[PDB]
């Protein structure tokens, strides 16, 4: 897309160690699963693109970006060692929504839709065997 937008995260380095864990296992067909299909996963489901959206400043603000659609291909392309990993990637994009946007604003009430679905999987997330 545009050179004004930074390059999105890293999915893809073969020099990163990589491991399926019966925990990542469960953020991918449970946790993911959950969010990706809500209703109000939409503004989530790619990299922030600032142009289209008019918001020059965004990545002069928001300096560690995250989004679902690169969780779900570092989830697909087993990019992770550990769950704690993939977790901070969607506390990250969280945050930055609520870092970036007004309280009330539609996309935090969206959000925090999102989180309290999180938040109640993750309180799920299997003892790792
Ligand atoms: O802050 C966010 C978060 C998502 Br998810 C989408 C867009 N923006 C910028 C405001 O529209």
């Amino acid at each position: 897309g545009s050179h004004m937008n930074p390059p999105p995260p890293e999915t893809s380095n073969p020099n990163k160690p990589k491991r399926q864990t019966n925990q990542l296992q469960y953020l991918l067909r449970v946790v993911l699963k959950t969010l990706w299909k809500h209703q109000f996963a939409w503004p989530f489901q790619q990299p922030v693109d600032a142009v289209k959206l008019n918001l020059p400043d965004y990545y002069k603000i928001i300096k560690t970006p995250m989004d679902m659609g690169t969780i779900k291909k570092r989830l697909e392309n087993n990019y992770y060692w550990n769950a704690q990993e993939c977790i901070q990637d969607f506390n990250t994009m969280f945050t930055n929504c609520y870092i970036y946007n007004k309280p009330g604003d539609d996309i935090v009430l969206m959000a925090e839709a999102l989180e309290k679905l999180f938040l109640q999987k993750i309180n799920e997330l299997p003892t790792e065997e």
